[PDB]
């Protein structure tokens, strides 16, 4: 069976290496050429640094895929809104290791005290799977920018959905996150 | 009162420009700053927009700039590049006057000649900032959602309403080459 645990710098190998496939196959990510294994750990660690959870799901002592949350916009009123990533290994797709990572990303970014979380879900038309996965945790459709990107030789729609936490915009907001 | 005119910014005109941004962040929700920048920190924001290759535009009346309006990107990966994001403040006392339009006007036709094919706006607290929404769909704008609770600024949560306007056929065509390649 998966586990979900925090991402370790001995990680980014593999965590490069199904980043690099999402970008040259696929169509999620608007990026088109594959960050450097160097340039990944950059990444991750500034997350790291603004406090956000970074999670990978293993079975096996292999790497399945891997989850992280972020600032949508960094402007102070924002501060209350996360945006999750999610990048799961072509072999192990379809065997519900995306929904245990998401699951698990979902309650960290709960407990740091967000009231919103947001995915920005590239080429929407497309990426079923990705749509699914977050409607089937309670995400919401709250709109679609249509002709966002381009790669591949065509036109992607960028799919926005939103999941409220710790009773969203209803109630007077705490400190901020990470504050 | 006389007509204004449009021009492109000029790096002089940045302290008239922090004065009408500090206004907006102070006095407004559709900046979701809190603290106003410097008008250092401005200057400096300018230069990579312009860097970027993207157009800044003010509009002036009796040697006085009214309003500026600027593009950027939405998000800087590859596949975004024909998306472009404006942002448009008009001091208070030369709102309603049509000076938004003329500004944002100008900018559609900017942003067009580059090759852009989206201009996004993402407005913030739509349920507020109905000149926002009004100039927008004015322009041909459409509404593309709704982020709810995306900002809290001034004791109330904030919701962001997005808008986008298709320029040299939007997504029916194949592109052109990457605007400011
Ligand atoms: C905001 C974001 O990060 S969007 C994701 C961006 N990342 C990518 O596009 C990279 C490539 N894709 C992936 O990494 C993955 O396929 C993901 C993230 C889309 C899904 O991860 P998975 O491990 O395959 O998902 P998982 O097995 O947990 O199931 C996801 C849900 O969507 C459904 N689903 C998954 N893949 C597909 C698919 N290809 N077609 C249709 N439905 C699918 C599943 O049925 C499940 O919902 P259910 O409860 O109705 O059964
Ligand atoms: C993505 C963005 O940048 S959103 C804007 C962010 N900026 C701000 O919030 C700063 C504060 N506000 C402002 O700077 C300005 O008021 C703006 C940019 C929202 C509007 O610019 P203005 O010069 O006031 O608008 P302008 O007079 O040009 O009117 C444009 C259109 O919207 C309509 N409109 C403007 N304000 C309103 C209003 N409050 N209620 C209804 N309609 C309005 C006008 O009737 C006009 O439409 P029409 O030509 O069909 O008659
Ligand atoms: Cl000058």
């Amino acid at each position: 069976m998966p586990v979900i645990r925090d991402f370790q710098p001995a990680d980014i190998e593999t965590i490069t290496a199904i980043y690099t496939q999402a970008v040259l196959t696929g169509t999620g990510s608007y990026e088109i050429e594959p960050p450097t294994m160097d340039e990944m750990a950059k990444r991750f660690a500034a997350f790291a640094d603004q406090g956000f959870p970074i999670l990978v799901a293993e079975a096996d002592g292999r790497v399945l895929g891997y989850a992280y949350a972020s600032y949508f916009r960094v402007r102070p009123a924002y501060r209350w809104l996360a945006e999750d990533s999610i990048y799961i290994a072509p072999d192990a797709k379809g065997q519900g290791i995306g929904k245990l990572l998401l699951r698990e990303l979902i309650a960290r970014i709960s407990a740091l005290g967000f009231r919103q979380l947001l995915a920005v879900i590239g080429d929407g038309e497309h990426n079923i799977g990705s749509v699914k996965l977050h409607e089937s945790l309670g995400f919401t459709h709250c709109g679609r920018i249509e002709g966002s990107g381009f790669k591949h030789g065509r036109w992607l729609d960028t799919v926005l959905m939103q999941l409220p936490l710790n009773g969203g915009r209803s109630t007077e907001p705490g400190p901020s996150p990470l504050s």
